[PDB]
């Protein structure tokens, strides 16, 4: 266990099963959070737009880490 | 994309990468639904205890649907 989704490389992300790619995408994009400002853990329209972009941006850059794709994304949550 | 994390068979789950198995094991313990007046969406100690047990339930019962292992687990609310 714990081969590390946060250390999965982008070439490996685009090669994992497309069933389990969907949970991986939000786990990363919302960075395993406890959720702040409320409990509205639903997919937001930014999130729904980013689910394809976190895949495209990996096949476009196969050398990158999977979890650094959080740095671009705002989601909805407060600082 | 758009393969069924919600219908990954248990023989297919124990064959997915141990990197992305971790997101799927939470995702199944806490569905794409919305929360019920709390913050226990974290990898709390019940979830940390269930994440290995649901992997063990798939390799011992490889015919089951991975998401059946939610129906046993009353963890997706505050207590």
């Amino acid at each position: 266990a714990n081969e590390s989704a946060k250390d999965m490389t982008c070439q490996e992300f685009i090669d994992l099963n497309p069933k389990a790619m969907t949970p991986v995408a939000w786990w990363m994009l919302h960075e395993e959070t406890v959720y702040k400002g409320g409990d509205t853990v639903t997919l937001n329209e930014t999130d729904l737009t980013q689910i394809p972009k976190v895949i495209e941006y990996c096949k476009k850059n196969p050398q990158k880490n999977l979890y650094t794709f959080k740095n671009q994304a705002s989601n909805d949550l407060p600082n």
